[PDB]
C-alpha cells in the first residue's frame, strides 16, 4: 500500500493522485504526530506534509498514530490509534480512529477509548471565481466512518445554479446513510468554492455536511458530514470524483 514510503521517501514529481497533503489540522501546533506502518516511522509537526503521492488513490490508507507532546526532552504519548488517509487526485483527507488516550491520573499511563474524527481536508482548492459557468458534474466516491470505509458517496453539482446535493449509502450503521441536501456553492475567505448544507435521514434534518471543490476543473469534492445519533455526532469522511 506504499505506507512505508509515504512515511520515508521524498516527494517525487512523478507520483500520482495528490502528491502531498499538508497536515495542518492533523497535528496541533504545540504537538507532534508520529505515524508508523510497515517498519517505518515519521514524526510530523503542524504544517509538515504527508507524501500522499506514495499512497493508493480512492482508498483508505491506515497508519498507527501516536499523538505526542515534547516536554523537557521527553516525548509523552497523548493519544494513539489508527490514522486513516483517503487520497484523490486533487484532494485528500485524514481521519483519526482513537483507541487509547492518556490516563487522567498517571501520565505515562494510557486508557482504552474509541472515537472517530476527520483531520485535514485539503489539496487543490477550486477557486469559486473560476468555476464552470454552466452544466453539471456528478461525483462518485467514498463515505467512511468509524470501523467502516465501505460507504458510497454520490454527489451532483449544477454549476449554472451553483447548487449541490447528494446521497450517502451502504454504511453499516443505517442512520449514517443520509441525504446531503441541496446547498449553494459559495466562496471561502480564500475564495475557494465550498458547500455547506443539511443532512437528511428519512427527509428529516439530522446534521450537516461540508464539501470543498477541488481541482482546476472542479474534478473532485471532499469534506465530511456530521450525523446526529443517540450517542453523539458521528463523523463521516467524504471524497468523490467525476
Amino acid at each position: 500500500a506504499g505506507l512505508a514510503d509515504a512515511l520515508t521517501a521524498p516527494l517525487d514529481h512523478k507520483d500520482k493522485g495528490l502528491q502531498s497533503l499538508t497536515l495542518d489540522q492533523s497535528v496541533r501546533k504545540n504537538e507532534k504526530l508520529k505515524l508508523a506502518a510497515q517498519g517505518a516511522e515519521k514524526t510530523y509537526g503542524n504544517g509538515d506534509s504527508l507524501n500522499t503521492g506514495k499512497l493508493k488513490n480512492d482508498k483508505v490508507s491506515r497508519f498507527d498514530f501516536i499523538r505526542q507532546i515534547e516536554v523537557d526532552g521527553q516525548l509523552i504519548t497523548l493519544e494513539s490509534g489508527e490514522f486513516q488517509v483517503y487520497k484523490q487526485s486533487h484532494s485528500a483527507l485524514t481521519a483519526f480512529q482513537t483507541e487509547q488516550i492518556q490516563d487522567s491520573e498517571h501520565s505515562g499511563k494510557m486508557v482504552a477509548k474509541r472515537q472517530f474524527r476527520i483531520g485535514d481536508i485539503a489539496g487543490e482548492h477550486t477557486s469559486f471565481d473560476k468555476l464552470p459557468e454552466g452544466g453539471r458534474a456528478t461525483y462518485r466516491g467514498t463515505a467512511f466512518g468509524s470501523d467502516d470505509a465501505g460507504g458510497k458517496l454520490t454527489y451532483t453539482i449544477d454549476f449554472a445554479a451553483k447548487q449541490g446535493n447528494g446521497k450517502i449509502e451502504h454504511l453499516k450503521s443505517p442512520e449514517l446513510n443520509v441525504d446531503l441536501a441541496a446547498a449553494d456553492i459559495k466562496p471561502d475567505g480564500k475564495r475557494h468554492a465550498v458547500i455547506s448544507g443539511s443532512v437528511l435521514y428519512n427527509q428529516a434534518e439530522k446534521g450537516s455536511y461540508s464539501l470543498g471543490i477541488f481541482g482546476g476543473k472542479a474534478q473532485e469534492v471532499a469534506g465530511s458530514a456530521e450525523v446526529k445519533t443517540v450517542n453523539g455526532i458521528r463523523h463521516i469522511g467524504l471524497a468523490a470524483k467525476q
